[PDB]
RNA sequence: AGGAGAU
C-alpha cells in the first residue's frame, strides 16, 4: 500500500468516487456502482477513516 | 479522512 497526503475534499484534487478516474465523477462514471474503498489500502472492508495501516504509517495528531 | 464535486 502506498499513496500521498489527501483529505475529505471535493472537485479537483480527487477523482470519481466510484471508479477512481479523473476525466469524470461518480455520477458520470461508465461502469456499475462499485464499492468505495479505503483511500489508503483500497480495502472495502474498512475506510481510511479506520485503515489498520495508517495507524502506524500516518496516525497524525490533528483532525 | 468517507462519499456526490469545497470541503
Ligand atoms: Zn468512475
Ligand atoms: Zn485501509
Amino acid at each position: 500500500p502506498k499513496g500521498k497526503s489527501m483529505q475529505k475534499r471535493r472537485s479537483k484534487g480527487d477523482r470519481c468516487y466510484n471508479c477512481g478516474g479523473l476525466d469524470h465523477h461518480a455520477k458520470e462514471c461508465k461502469l456499475p456502482p462499485q464499492p468505495k474503498k479505503c483511500h489508503f489500502c483500497q480495502s472495502i472492508s474498512h475506510m481510511v477513516a479506520s485503515c489498520p495501516l495508517k495507524a502506524q504509517q500516518g496516525p497524525s495528531a490533528q483532525g
